[PDB]
């Protein structure tokens, strides 16, 4: 149990192949998924060469332990996936066909730029290490890449799960690394954001205006005071459910301005009362008037600066 | 340890039967639920035919090693399942009975349109790659599927566990694959959603529209603001109890319906006081005594609507 | 292996006993506990018999591969048992003393109908499946059932560990099962129920009630609202800690009872307004008196008749 | 590998020794802590005895499957702890030395009475199952019992990790059983509390006696009520962090007054509004100057008897 | 397989080397990181020496159990590592090369003293127990240490990965142990806190101080009690990321301060509405024009000197 031997100086060439079953848990906070795959394998080696006369059998059928195996391992997972070998078969020739059902966690940074509009392409990067005795190299059996029809990211609309063909041949610690990248294109379901967050979020912006059809200082404290608190709450809601970006998020930079509005509005309440109290009211009235039209008008062109900015 | 022999060019067929003994977990949110049950599992296998009158004995028990068995694997699940073989029983003819009791997590996706009066079916399947030598089929023997009484699922009806006979054979990687479904008919208990979310909603709504019998702009911007601090944490307790769906859930829809009622009766208390100030009470009275009737009836009308659209 | 050849045409009788080492883990929501116990077996098996005079031994110690053990499972475990075999013992006459220490987590329904005033029978139900060499039967040694004087369950009082001594024979897919059920009885400890979520809950319901003592519109609405959003809060807090029944539970009905006497509440509050704006406070006055004696009364007679419905 | 036998007929004596290397995750709602450390073990078995003359060789070195290792276990384990042996050794007069570095979930009982002022003892039971060919005892080797000085619980003060020397020797099953005490004494850092719950908690009550030197009702009882709010959110977030006890905590005690006092604040802002309606304003205006005094009084004896009842 | 043995008395050194290729979940309230990297080991073994010539081949690739491996672990781990051993190289002077890749759970303090602008040096230490045969010391091949371009930590940017060259040699049990420390620094990335909570806070308590523009003491009360308690909810939201610490964080203190803030405008707002209640306004006047200056003066030096306490 040693690798094939060349038969000029070539590097051994193992084939490989991803089929998803199942595609669970992305976890938007933690920047990771789970997923339930086929893996495939193939080379040969010629040591496992055979007659079907002789043997009588035209494929023979092996345990792992029994034959040479290329250590194949994922760049981006938590743990070791778990697999279960389905199995190994081998022609006249050498030419081993291995394949195993596998789970792993996968590491997969996302980009929350566009977040709740956002696409990502998530990695699985496959990974061999060469040996003394010779070089393994990967490549991609394009015939075994892809996935179930089933296959279901909730929240999520699954666009293509492609392999980039020409692995990153490099060097690691003195030995040579053949890395080959699957890629599974996503596109986030923006659906629910609409009546769930973005709509009650506007609402409650435009209950808080009410206070510039209103001369009670009391009432538009409560007004503007009481929106605000149930601001802060869908703040809150949102940032627990991405992760801390050293960046500006389209929904975190939504959210931000809303709260300008919020102190905007409480300066003009108290502008109006202070200059009510000072028996100045036409001023408080020409302050308010223009609040009526100003405050929906800017509003509305900084969410269309906003949203050119991050479309 | 190779399939049994074809007599003629035959498909080996697998039978099948699952026997529930535990359900539980069903997690709204992740659509995963565990189980607990029996697999059992018998085929044909000449190569351990024996005879009944020379042997003395009826039937011989093997240990899994000692014999071959179909690699049997489930679709749906999270991780492969943890298995225990319970026995294994050979007949005469070398009609092979196994049985395994084993724990497994299955992603199953859920219809969440009609919640909490939704009725789901949960999906158990079962597969079986052919072999080089021959091709392995699936079949269910119904004497073998069902479910423990004591099994239950807090808070859901358990209705049937019953299989689609007929398997779903296709190509998979150059190999026949023959796949089963098993389906769990669940109904949801919607009992307590009545006390704990339905009533004190409405409860709170009502509430709000005490408004349209005071003239006290300050009091009704009081009870309509925080009537809807109190709207917005019950929509947030119940979306944590629920995935983000591409569709409107019967929920969701009552839930978004009843921000336009907080609205509408915000624009209400202010069109009041607005009129109030301008020395129109009158008028502003012919609003408020229109809104006593017209905010109840439209809810009650939207509440058809919606009921109808739905169920 | 095979099973103990018997002398007649009788049952193998598999004598078991639980003695509990750690009790933990009382899970409400999911219906489950963990527990850390020894699982004594006993049975008589003739091959394994021995002179003590030859041997010059009075037991044998076998290694559990050595010989035949029964295969014996939980039926309400969520995976099976994590199991070490202490110790393995044999008598002159073949009587085996098996010895295994395991910890499991059990699936067992509660009662929440009296919650937090109630108390539960939690099982463990051993069973043996019969093989086709003959039926195998459970037996409870009464001498190794108990428990450590040091078992506490946090939360709640251990009041007894018992075993139901006859066992459930049933055929289940064509073979016979023998079952046993081991109940612990316990007791809920509902003392910080009282300074924690009762005493809180009746507090903020008289502070509404000061509302009766007050003509003053603003400041009443600001008393129910205020302090009904508290009794939200406490609803919120109680269902976390709950699984949804298909029933009633104690605290539910209680909690469910406080909304109706806060919406009475803001109903009074309305009226007294109304008719106060409408010149007649010596009718709203008549209202508010009564509603100083009726809201305590009421409330008291509603909790009697609740307590004796459910205790 | 049986066990050691006896000279004459004593019990084997086997040395024990608790090293600590981490100490994390003290759970106060489980009462459960993880730890990390190394399990040193030692018997004679006169059966490894050898010559160092003649052998050359001061001390053997064997696999833990060569020789006879007591079976020793913990008994207030979640599960069986994870061990990697890391030394077997042979002294030339058999006596053995074992070594090994485990990881184990603690459970461990809490007395939260002076919380966030209380010590802990935590517990690690030791224990070892007495054998039918001889009865086995344990020992501290108080050389081998200590802790890495970088240990560190998050949260905690390590006082001290010490063994009682006597281990409890007594009868279970029907089998003598040696069990020793491993304690280790922890005293929580409270500091955090101060700033974070303690002076917080404070601020908002005196925020609420600011209604003593205010006549109107309406800004009195915003001020009660927003406070006794903030005191309900304070109240969940102190339960969160703690189990349910049979017993009244410090900090339990604490919160629980603070609401006799929000109570009495509201009679005391009703009992004045109701008697400046009444036209009587010197009376309530005598009550409320008696307050000014007696809330602040009656608070801080009230402390000063429960710091007594409770240190 | 026993150590190789000295050639005079010097102790075997083994050469490290730790390459990262994950980084992942900084756990900051459990003070934890999990790892994912390539374990390299190299030590002379001269019983492993061989001719190139004589056996024609310049390395020799063994299985781990057929040669003598050296038992290294991490001290701070919470379990021992998932290992798997990825190539074992021996050249013909007996210097083995041992190449492990790994995933573990480490605990490494952090210091939040100046949290969330904070830096911190996490540790992995690698640790080796000397054997009765000879003394084994450990060494760092700087050519060894390093990580992937793609190790990512999300929320912190890392700056080094680098080892302490010498190892600090000591007794524990009367053996000597050798232990390597490798420090990966990071530093927090603390963009998002700055719109998501420091300058939301800065605008709630700004939006308090607009009670100095305000006679109306009903809805002063409104302002300085709806922001405290938004204040409130960010303080519990900033507290749930951050572990309890027996010193003060800057966030800490700064949340701590703006508490003495709020507490200092109820004073003034209590103090304005009695001098106002008893005709002496003009000083309440004087009062308020002060604190509109005070207020924010004293809150920026307050700041001033808390950040220069702090960095
Ligand atoms: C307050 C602000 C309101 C939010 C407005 C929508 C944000 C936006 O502008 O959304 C835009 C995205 C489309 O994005 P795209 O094609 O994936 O981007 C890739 C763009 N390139 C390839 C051109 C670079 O969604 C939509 O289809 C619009 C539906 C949203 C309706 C919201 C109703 C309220
Ligand atoms: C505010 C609105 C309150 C909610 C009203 C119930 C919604 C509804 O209309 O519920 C309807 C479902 C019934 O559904 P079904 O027969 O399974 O559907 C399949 C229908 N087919 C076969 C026609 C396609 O619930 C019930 O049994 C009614 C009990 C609800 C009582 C709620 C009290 C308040
Ligand atoms: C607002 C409502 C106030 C709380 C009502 C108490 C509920 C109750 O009455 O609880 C009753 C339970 C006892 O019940 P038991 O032994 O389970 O019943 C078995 C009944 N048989 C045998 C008749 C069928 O609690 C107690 O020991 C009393 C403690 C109550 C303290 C209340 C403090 C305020
Ligand atoms: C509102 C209530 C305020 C709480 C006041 C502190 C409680 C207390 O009284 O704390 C006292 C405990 C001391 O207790 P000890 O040494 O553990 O007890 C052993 C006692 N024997 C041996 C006598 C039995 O803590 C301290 O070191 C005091 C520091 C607290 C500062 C609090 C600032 C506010
Ligand atoms: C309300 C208070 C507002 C927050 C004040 C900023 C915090 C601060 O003063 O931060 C200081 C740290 C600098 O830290 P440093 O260089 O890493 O430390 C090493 C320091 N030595 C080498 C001198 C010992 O952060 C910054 O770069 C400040 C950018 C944050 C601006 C936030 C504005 C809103
Ligand atoms: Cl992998
Ligand atoms: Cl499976
Ligand atoms: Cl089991
Ligand atoms: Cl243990
Ligand atoms: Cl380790
Ligand atoms: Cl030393
Ligand atoms: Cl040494
Ligand atoms: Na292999
Ligand atoms: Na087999
Ligand atoms: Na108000
Ligand atoms: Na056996
Ligand atoms: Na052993
Ligand atoms: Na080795």
């Amino acid at each position: 149990v040693s690798p094939p031997p060349p038969i000029a100086d070539e590097p051994l060439t193992v084939n490989t192949g991803i089929y998803l079953i199942e595609c669970y848990s992305l976890d938007d906070k933690a920047e990771t998924f789970k997923v339930n795959a086929f893996l495939s394998l193939s080379w040969k080696d010629r040591r496992l060469a055979f007659d079907p006369v002789r043997s009588g059998v035209r494929v023979k059928t092996y345990e792992p332990e029994a034959i040479w195996i290329p250590e194949i391992r994922f760049v981006n997972v938590e743990n070791a996936r778990d697999a279960d070998v389905v199995d190994i078969s081998v022609s006249p020739d050498g030419t081993v066909q291995y394949l195993e059902r596998f789970s792993a966690r996968v590491l997969s940074p996302l980009d929350f730029r566009r977040y709740p509009f956002d696409s990502q392409t998530l990695h699985i990067y496959l990974i061999v290490r060469s040996v003394d005795t010779r070089n393994i190299v990967l490549a991609v059996d394009l015939e075994k890449v892809g996935k179930n029809d089933d296959v279901f990211l909730t929240g999520w609309d699954i666009e293509s799960f492609t392999a980039v063909v020409k692995p990153a041949n490099f060097a690691l610690e003195d030995r040579l690394e053949s890395k080959l990248d699957y890629q599974l294109r996503i596109s986030r379901q923006y659906f629910s954001y609409i009546p769930n967050i973005i709509l009650p979020m506007l609402f409650i912006l435009f209950i808080s205006w009410t206070a510039f059809w209103s001369t009670s200082y009391e009432a538009n404290v409560t007004l503007v005071v009481s929106t605000l608190i149930a601001h802060i709450a869908a703040n809150i809601l949102v940032e627990t459910n991405l992760p801390k970006t050293p960046y500006m998020t389209y929904t975190g930079a939504i959210i931000f301005m809303i709260y300008l509005f919020y102190f905007v509005a409480v300066i003009e309440v108290t502008v109006q009362h202070y200059l009510k109290v000072e028996s100045q009211p036409a001023r408080a009235a020409s302050i308010t008037r223009a609040s009526r039209i100003a405050f929906p008008v800017v509003f509305l062109l900084a969410n269309i600066i906003l949203a050119f900015l991050f479309f």
